[PDB]
């Protein structure tokens, strides 16, 4: 197994030098592509759009992100993933040969299993999600069926050049491996796609959502003291991180490993009490929605309103207090949108 896996490393070494080399001229597009595909988008700008516009795809797109997320933290606790930015510099087996010689950027120089992708799992789910969708709403152009063909061409073409903008971003920059991207594209597309045969997330009931939210946070728990317990290293990517970059300043050191999780758990009840909550079902499902205009204002509200939001941050000195506030910031977000932004405009737009 070793001769594979070092095979691996070091076509994605070659792979990364060769793309340094030769296109040195788009390192401000390959960063602006790693910041646009991070996953707060997906929670702050693309779920407002799609819920208004339809709120299945809304509450699917959501169901399916934060499964992703929660799937990619516990295989990245158990996998053992790699980074190659300091595999090129620790491993042996460049010493009969030359050593590649690879740049690092500030923003290469990571802390954590590099296994599986974060990045491409999102986009590729949420991508999938909203091309299957789009596909499925419009399939009703009265054209000779040609029309329909050459949309589906054109979709498909510009979800992969996104894929594929997004596999390329992490390999330039010196942060990931060719198949540490590829499985997570694969595995974010399965997820997409078994999120297509469960029925019964749609309309339920506030017991279900906190059942499955107490399920997720007991198991991480339980699962992550039982690798404290078990003899097994956690705390192992923090080394070669602070030993191996450049400088000591890119490194970001967090001690707090439930960051993530708590943040998604925080979404997804958030999501569960605005679902069941009397402002959405007195506002958002009332007679002002169907009125396009009203849609169209909700959504340059959740916008505007949740970007300015976004600029308040929790503080990190004490790590329970830390813990709450971020759990409490996360469930605003879809508790936000769905309810207080549209029950304010139907106010005051409704009563004359």
């Amino acid at each position: 197994m070793e001769e594979g896996m070092n095979v691996l490393h070091d076509f994605g070494i070659q792979s990364t030098h060769y793309l340094q080399v030769n296109y040195q001229d788009s390192q401000d597009w390959f960063i602006l592509v790693s910041v646009i595909a991070d996953l707060r988008n997906a929670f702050y700008v693309l779920f407002p759009i799609w819920f208004h516009l339809q709120e299945a795809v809304g509450i699917k797109l959501l169901w399916v992100a934060v499964i992703g997320d929660w799937l990619n933290l516990v295989f990245k606790w158990i996998l053992f993933g790699q980074r190659p930015y300091w595999w090129v510099l620790d491993t042996d087996y460049y010493s009969n040969t030359s050593v590649p010689l690879i740049k690092q950027f500030p923003v290469t120089c990571e802390t954590g299993p590099g296994s599986p992708s974060g990045h491409a799992m999102g986009t590729a789910g949420v991508y999938y999600v909203m091309v299957t969708s789009t596909l499925s709403i419009f399939q009703g152009k009265i054209k000779p069926t040609y029309r329909f063909r050459c949309l589906n061409v054109i979709l498909w073409l510009g979800f992969w050049a996104v894929q594929l903008n997004v596999c390329l971003s992490r390999i330039y920059l010196a942060a990931h491996f060719p198949h540490q991207v590829v499985a997570g594209v694969l595995s974010g597309i399965a997820v997409a796609e078994t999120f297509s045969h469960i029925h019964s997330i749609y309309n339920a009931s506030l017991k279900k959502y906190f059942l499955i939210t107490f399920f997720l946070f007991s198991f991480a728990i339980g699962f992550y003291l039982l690798l404290k317990g078990l003899g097994v290293d956690l705390l192992w990517t923090l080394e070669k991180a602070q030993r191996w970059c450049e400088q000591p300043e890119w490194v970001h050191i967090d001690t707090t490993p439930f960051a993530s999780l708590l943040k998604n758990l925080g979404t997804l009840f958030g999501l569960g009490l605005a679902l069941n909550s009397s402002m959405y079902r007195e506002s958002c499902k009332g007679k002002l929605s169907k009125w396009l205009p009203f849609r169209l204002s909700s959504i340059v509200a959740s916008l505007v309103l949740l970007h300015v939001f976004d600029s308040l941050k929790p503080p990190s000195q004490v790590e329970l207090v830390f813990y709450v506030l971020s759990f409490c910031k996360s469930a605003v977000v879809p508790l936000a949108s769905v309810s207080v932004i549209p029950y304010c405009l139907a106010q005051v737009l409704g009563q004359p």
